[PDB]
């Protein structure tokens, strides 16, 4: 992960960072078992909660932290540590983490011309999920 790849990803992300709700929708849709961990959304229709105030609040927190991480590449260890501390006790699995990744990438492909940033994103996400999976 070097500066050329980091700048590519950060340019790519800048295009979509204003759509937290859409990104979170894509993740929940890829794996409903992620959605079922949120007491506020469990048992409701994703298509119906997507436009509500609670969904936006959550989406802003979650994608907001992801945004922190993308902004500081590659110096991400401390933030991954914080992530693991809050999420390890919620029992998040590797499967769910990989579905988060899949949902995100699906979002990016459906909303930008992704072909040009695809390798850089690969490097970034392999690094990020690489660190998480070494810790939980
Ligand atoms: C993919 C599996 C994941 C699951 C099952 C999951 C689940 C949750 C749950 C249950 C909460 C608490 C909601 C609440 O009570 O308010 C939460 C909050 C949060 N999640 Fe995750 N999450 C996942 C992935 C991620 C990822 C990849 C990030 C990185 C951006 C992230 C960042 C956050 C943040 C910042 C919060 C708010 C602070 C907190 O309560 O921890 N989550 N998530």
């Amino acid at each position: 992960l070097s500066a050329d790849q980091i700048s590519t990803v950060q340019a790519s992300f800048d295009k979509v960072k204003g759509d937290p709700v859409g990104i979170l929708y894509a993740v929940f849709k890829a794996d409903p078992s992620i959605m079922a961990k949120f007491t506020q959304f469990a048992g409701k229709d994703l298509e119906s909660i997507k436009g509500t105030a609670p969904f936006e609040t959550h989406a802003n927190r979650i994608v907001g932290f992801f945004s922190k991480i993308i902004g500081e590449l590659p110096n991400i260890e401390a933030d991954v540590n914080t992530f693991v501390a809050s999420h390890k006790p919620r029992g998040v699995t590797h499967d769910q983490l990989n579905n988060f990744r899949a949902g995100f990438v699906s979002y990016m492909k459906a909303h930008t011309d992704f072909a040009g940033a695809e390798a850089a994103w690969g490097a970034t996400l392999d690094t990020f999920f690489g660190m998480i999976f070494s810790k939980m």
